[PDB]
């Protein structure tokens, strides 16, 4: 039963061609229309040399175009590499060079964003008349399941981000499991929330589109305030929210502080990305109750989005009166979530250890980082045909079988909900001429540094320096000497 993610999508299109697939504040596309437009772009991409294992950069804003673009790259047999337009030129250029990207799917408003680029560029906004001349038919046979679907960059502690290579087979497995876990149906309306620079965007997009639900693309404005976010979700009649945990934390505090009613259409809230606060979980159950359903979802990018989940609304009082809220149990049978000792042996229940992931969830590895790949994706000594991914997350299984997240072994953290290696920022700061040694810590980022010379506006100088290298959320608010 061999299948690619776009094939899963294609099966759905055939089932329900006239359903609305994607909605934005600007327009909408039916399943048929999304499929035919992605086919037209895909056919064009094939004529540009895009084929299986070809990496295609995607530098688009959240729009109907974004979705067409992702699906087209997939259908052409390529793997997309998200290139976040809010990142600085130098970071984007690095990714393009590192990934050897020679096709860039973008829009005219982003065209000056690569330190400039010798490959083929397609601007979806200005060249649609050309693209509309290509075939609307599904392409046949362009990938195997072991072929890449996307390469997504994450923070690197040695000083540069690195790409996590995700094959179709792991993504398809994820998507099918999540669809059944969440009970997504053709009646659902899912809010597309996170940037495609984070793999949770793939959950939101593919779970929705491969089940026949409607994907609703959010605006920048709707998240600036919780009342706006809630009211717009009520206007859209949203049934599924997928929220970074830190944003859900904001939401809960504002719910109680105000008398804001949740949308009446909302049936499920999926959270993840960092440790949920038991107090806010208790505050949620007191003020909201058990509907909408609340699920805590865990996993790293390297395990294809998520590997564990816990239905918080199904926890007993006692399970929620604990000091950690569980991250739960494996998303499915072909995914193993282990707590292991230093020799990779399982431990008795309630014994803490490090979380390692096995089975269908695994990334192929890190793009062009053989040392890091060998370090993190380990051959299973007790099952040599298989690999384990070392998560760097500590945890323990409770007697009831639920996994608890216990923290990190290292200096990876989450800032604004985004994965940050403190070593990335620290490594980058050492490159400045007037920094001698440097250390960056949470908690919020504060930089600890001894300069070569003390200049008295060194805050703004190191800030402006990092501004052009690192995403904003990697820039400390304050510095210390
Ligand atoms: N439900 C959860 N509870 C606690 N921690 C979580 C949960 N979900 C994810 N995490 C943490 O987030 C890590 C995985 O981050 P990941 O999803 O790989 O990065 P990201 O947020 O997409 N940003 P990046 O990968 O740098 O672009 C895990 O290893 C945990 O430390
Ligand atoms: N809504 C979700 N399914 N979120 C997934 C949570 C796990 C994911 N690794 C993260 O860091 O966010
Ligand atoms: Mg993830």
């Amino acid at each position: 039963f061999k299948q690619s993610i776009h094939q899963l999508f294609e099966t759905q299109v055939e089932r329900t061609p006239e359903a609305v697939a994607v909605l934005s504040e600007q327009g909408q596309l039916t399943y048929e229309e999304l499929n035919t437009k992605a086919n037209q772009l895909a056919h064009y991409l094939r004529t540009l040399g895009v084929k299986s294992e070809t990496l295609v950069g995607v530098c688009v804003d959240r729009s109907l175009e974004m979705v067409i673009g992702l699906l087209a790259i997939l259908k052409a047999g390529g793997a997309y590499v998200p290139l976040d337009p809010t990142y600085p030129r130098e970071r984007l250029t690095y990714m393009v060079q590192d990934a050897q990207i020679s096709v860039l799917v973008t829009q005219t408003q982003w065209s000056n964003l690569i330190s400039d680029y010798q490959g083929q560029v397609i601007c979806l906004d200005s060249q649609w008349a050309k693209i509309a001349s290509y075939s609307q038919e599904n392409l046949v046979n362009t990938v195997n399941p072991e072929n890449l679907a996307y390469v997504i960059y994450t923070s690197g502690s040695t000083g540069k981000p690195k790409g996590v290579m995700i094959e179709h087979q792991s993504l398809v497995n994820f998507t099918k499991l999540a669809i059944a876990q969440y009970q997504i149906t053709t009646s659902d309306r899912t809010l597309q929330f996170v940037s495609i620079s984070f793999d949770v965007a793939a959950e939101e997009i593919y779970v929705t589109l491969c089940s026949g639900a409607t994907l609703i693309l959010r605006t920048e404005e709707m998240i600036s305030s919780i009342p706006s976010f809630v009211q717009k979700s009520q206007d859209w009649q949203i049934t599924v929210w997928s929220l970074p945990t830190a944003y859900w934390h904001l939401l809960v505090n504002e719910l109680v502080k105000s008398k804001i009613a949740l949308p009446d259409s909302l049936r499920l809230v999926i959270i993840g990305g960092e440790r949920v606060q038991p107090e806010l979980v208790r505050m949620w159950f007191k003020n909201v109750g058990n509907f909408p359903e609340l699920i805590n979802v865990y996993g790293p990018t390297e395990g294809t989005i998520a590997v564990s989940l816990c239905r918080l609304s199904q926890l007993t009082e006692s399970q929620r009166n604990r000091t950690e809220i569980p991250i739960g149990k494996s998303l499915g049978e072909n995914i193993s979530v282990y707590v292991l000792d230093e020799t990779l042996k399982t431990v008795p229940p309630e014994t803490p250890g490090e979380i390692y992931i096995g089975g269908t969830a695994l990334a192929r590895g890190y793009l062009n980082r053989p040392e890091l790949t060998a370090q993190k994706f380990i051959q299973d000594p007790f099952s040599p045909s298989e690999r384990l991914y070392k998560t760097g997350d500590l945890g323990r299984y409770l007697a009831d079988g639920n996994l608890e997240y216990l923290g990190r072994v290292d200096h990876q953290v989450k800032i604004n909900g985004f994965r940050v290696e403190l070593g990335e920022i620290e490594t980058v700061l050492l490159q400045h001429h007037q920094v001698a040694q440097a250390v960056v810590i949470d908690r919020r980022l504060v930089a600890y540094l001894v300069p070569h010379s003390t200049e008295e506006n060194l805050t703004v100088t190191l800030q402006q320096f990092l501004k052009n290298k690192l995403p904003s959320y990697m820039i400390p608010a304050t510095f210390v000497v």
